[PDB]
């Protein structure tokens, strides 16, 4: 029977039907995982033959099973039962799995037991036990893969300097200037578990010391020196979980016969887990429930964040155009060009807005300008006005777009006249208690045309011969007063009750003698 | 002994309002009751006895319901995480066939115990009142409640919206009981299966769907067309439709035995496994995988959206704004040492534009923007804004430009001729335009004004008076201010024509020079 099974050749995948599509592949109607190593010298190694067959005959709860081997000359590789989640080191290091310490204790104990079985049978502890080769099952039962099959790996000094990239967990004794044995040492196992426990206890990569970080070269050489102090990454200075620190301590010292057996290791682990170490069945359920709850909370927080971006993205493109645009993009395809000539516009400036303001002191007025912007905008929400521009010389607001009515705009302009008269006595310069600046404004009705231009950041533009004429005529505005023209005067006539006075016949550049009026209230 | 003390004396004092409240355990759900007056009787005694009686694995426990003069409610266990109806409604979660199927089987078992013993009936079996548990443990709510319900008569909005679930055997009556018909339970499961079968809301086949009131009197007006919403035509679950078709049985007795229902569902069962834990573990696995997929999609969309927003924001302001967006959050205006300001507008742009038709004026403005685009790529220049005809920009860069603002006039002089030469009014092919550029060289202070919609604003007496003066200028000739003419003197390679001392408002006789090229 033994001879027959050994001759059976039950480990040959033969890499013919298997389809490739870190590099997961599909074979045996199941998810697979294949890792290979550059070697072209395999033979029918009797010892390795038994090792391969025995591995294929090894099973346990916390181990990881085998499938088949790559005997083809294209390559040679293992076939392993892929598991969904990534390497454990990634698992903890993501900072997005929101672990808990009961969770971690259970993981440590499970890995302990799996290794223990790994060490109680014909297969003995594997050489390397890096924290980055402990996979998590779909049902979340820790497994320790990539072990055994001695002659099946890239056992090589070839890389030379590059070898020092990945040996950090190597047992200190084995990591000396000597040719190592493939199998490894049980002391090596104790050290491996100690270092992995450290990494799963501090939650930062490998050898996370806050005082001084050092590349792999530095850590390797430091470990190698064998200095009097027991070099190893430090333990958080707290008494909350001293037991685990002590247990790791017993596994670190270079005393080869000091790293204990796993009998006492499991004994101390159970003594600690007596806090919550209850059952062997329900553990899976509670663990998965905790993990799922945390994942759902994380995704809820991300989804909350995503809405935050949408509102801000909206605030840039849509908001530039008048709020009629707010409909235009908000299913307002009907929000298009207009031909309404009953539009009232207020363009005003600060008497000596620039010269004195800039000359007073560098960088001593810009904040005040922002304050004026904010306050006068808040008032700008006190009336139905779609502010047009805030040009350096002046800001110009014209209304009427939000409601297609020829009576609302005139009343809005008339009201804003008195509102600006008040603003004259509003937003006094805080920095200079003895400092006052007055605003001059004017209104000029007439035909106008509004339309949306621009591709990247389209904006509304409101052009009109009346607009240009109003600018050219109001360029001579006086302080703390308002000038109205004939068109706007007629607007006021039918707009509603008001107290307008007659300034007289003002000679306007390009307009000639124009009768003008003062708005009192 | 049982008479002595209720063991259902849940006063808030024990609990905290902190609408699920907490009591010395996990979260304990509550439900207010508008009773306002009590004369508890032996009937109530047996009510409490039954309330405590059952502790089945698929019946959700209560402890004690308040009986205070002003208020009363039942303190049940707050099994969190929504409802089954919801747990399929929200499109995010994607239950697979087997998952829904097993959910149905579990409901079968829970109901099987529901009233096969002491408790007679519940009557309200709304899917929304059967929630999932912390770890995939379905239950069924409000069993018992000998009188704990809104028995008060409304015959109004309550009828409109809150009674749909009861089936016609219940509907075809004017005296609703505390506990519904056994066939009533069968019907309740029938419509619950109706809702779980497909992802629709409630009692809604495709096609014509009358609104809820129409649904109500359809419920009570049933004709020989036996109006049970028919299942999905998909033939991979047609056997389910068999049960569904039977469940809402017009003949009261034909509504099959519930145990027979369970046994048929068993034969029906997908042969996954027989373990009681295995099913739970597999379910949680599927749910977790779906949640991970949701996380992935959300993250992808968030990154894409923010990338687009950043692109737009960078487009808005000058590249110095890009740098500020990079790391710097606090920005204060720069009192630049010396800059160049170019003001551009055509002669009689206002008049000509007004002459045009506004509708075609929109295309004219599009033409203007496009034609300005070409001049928009000459050298470092940030177009401040485009208000009307005037199209102005400055060449001040975040860092020293080696007197590059001298190159601003160079760029404008180069671009003006090219733009004017072969740029035409689409709606005004017959009409042509002449472009005049006014350049000044001087310092100015510029900064970001506003935060919600911050914009670069640059103020400087040079800029202001230069814009005003260039307002009136020579024809088809780039005028430069003597101030900027000297800087042009510093930078070689070009030719300058001395226009001479022109009258500038607020400036008197001020020298100006015409661009040569
Ligand atoms: N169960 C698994 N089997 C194979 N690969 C896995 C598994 N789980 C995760 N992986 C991924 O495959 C990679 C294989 O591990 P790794 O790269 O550490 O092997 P190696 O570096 O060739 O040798 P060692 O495992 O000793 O480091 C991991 O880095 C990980 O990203
Ligand atoms: N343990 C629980 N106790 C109470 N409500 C819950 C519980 N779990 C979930 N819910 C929520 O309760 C809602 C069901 O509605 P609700 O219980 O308020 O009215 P009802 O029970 O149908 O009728 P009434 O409340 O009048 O008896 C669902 O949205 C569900 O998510």
């Amino acid at each position: 029977q033994l001879e027959k099974e050994l001759a059976s050749e039950l480990w040959r995948v033969r890499w013919e039907d298997v389809e490739p599509s870190a590099k997961t592949a599909y074979y045996k109607g199941n998810l697979v995982a294949v890792k290979r190593v550059n070697r072209k010298r395999i033979e029918l190694t009797r010892k390795v033959l038994f090792e391969l067959k025995h591995m294929r005959d090894v099973q346990n709860e916390h181990l990881t099973r085998f499938v088949g081997a790559c005997t083809d000359p294209p390559n040679i590789c293992i076939l392993t039962e892929y598991c969904p989640r990534g390497s454990l080191q990634d698992i903890l290091e993501n900072e997005s799995i929101t672990l808990d310490w009961m969770f971690r204790y259970s993981l440590t104990n499970d890995i302990v037991k799996g290794m223990l079985f790994l060490h109680n049978g014909a297969i003995c502890s594997h050489g390397n036990l890096k924290s980055s080769n402990c996979v998590v099952d779909g049902r979340f039962v820790l497994k320790i893969t990539d072990y055994g099959l001695e002659s099946f790996r890239d056992l090589d000094p070839e890389q030379g300097h590059t070898v020092y990239a990945k040996k950090l967990w190597t047992a200190p004794e084995l990591l000396r200037m000597a040719s190592p044995p493939v199998r490894g040492s049980q002391a090596g196992d104790v050290y491996s578990f100690g270092i992995i426990l450290q990494e799963i206890a501090l939650r930062s990569g490998v050898f996370h010391v806050e005082g001084l970080d050092l590349s792999p070269k530095e850590i390797i050489e430091r470990v190698t020196r064998g200095e009097q102090p027991p070099f190893r990454p430090s333990l958080a200075l707290q008494s909350h979980l001293e037991e685990l620190g002590l247990l790791m301590q017993r596994c670190w010292a270079e005393d080869p016969q000091e790293r204990p057996p796993f009998q006492q290791i499991r004994l101390t682990l159970r003594k600690f887990n007596r806090e919550n170490s209850s059952n062997i069945l329900d553990n899976l359920l509670s663990r998965m429930e905790q993990y799922a709850n945390n994942l759902e909370e994380l995704v809820e927080e991300r989804t909350q964040a995503y809405l935050e971006e949408k509102r801000k993205a909206e605030a840039l493109l849509y908001q530039i155009l008048p709020h009629s645009v707010a409909e235009q993009l908000k299913r307002g395809e009907t929000v298009q060009a207009e031909a309404f000539d009953s539009v009232t516009i207020y363009f005003s400036d600060i008497v000596g807005f620039t010269a004195l303001s800039a000359e007073s002191t560098p960088m001593q007025v810009v904040t005040l300008l922002n304050d004026l912007y904010t306050c006068f905008d808040a008032v700008i929400d006190n009336f139905d006005v779609y502010k047009v521009e805030t040009i350096g010389d002046a800001y110009m607001v014209v209304s009427g777009l939000p409601v297609r009515n020829g009576r609302l705009h005139a009343c809005e302009v008339a009201r804003m006249a008195l509102a600006l008269l008040d603003a004259v006595r509003s937003f006094r310069i805080r920095h200079r208690p003895q400092e006052q600046l007055r605003l001059r404004i004017g209104i000029h009705t007439g035909p106008v045309c509004a339309g949306v231009v621009g591709l990247k950041m389209p904006r509304y533009c409101l052009f009109g011969d009346t607009v240009n004429t109003a600018s050219r005529m109001e360029s001579n505005g006086e302080a703390l007063k308002i000038h109205l023209s004939s068109e706007t005067k007629a607007v006021l006539e039918e707009f509603g009750g008001f107290e307008l006075e007659l300034r007289g016949d003002v000679e306007m550049k390009g307009k000639g003698k124009v009768r003008t009026y003062w708005l009192l209230g």
